[PDB]
DNA sequence: ATTGAGGCTGGTCATGGCGCTCATAAATCTGGTATACTTACCCACATTGGGGCTGATTCTG
């Protein structure tokens, strides 16, 4: 049960990894309109990839 | 140099606005979820150090 469950939670790591890896472009899309609001575009990016 | 009274040393009785403590409560402060489709920003000097030559002593075919 360790090992399977193991392997579950790995494989759905994986596959949320590619889906961020995927969206990372929308999510600088998006993050492209608030450069100017006091804030870095790095920190609005990153803010960006955990939302 | 005594004994007859005033001024002044001891404590009575609460008294009274102040401050710490309890409790109520609406305003202030935090976390949370939205499903037509949106995918790569915007000057002049002096000195030391790194990299590319430049021979110049060692070895070679």
């Amino acid at each position: 049960i360790n090992r399977r469950m193991s392997i579950g939670e790995a494989k759905a790591r994986r596959a949320k990894k590619e889906m961020v890896e995927a969206n990372l472009r929308l999510v600088i899309s998006i993050a492209k309109k608030y450069t100017n609001r006091g804030l870095q575009f790095l920190d609005l990016i990153q803010e960006g990839n955990i939302g």
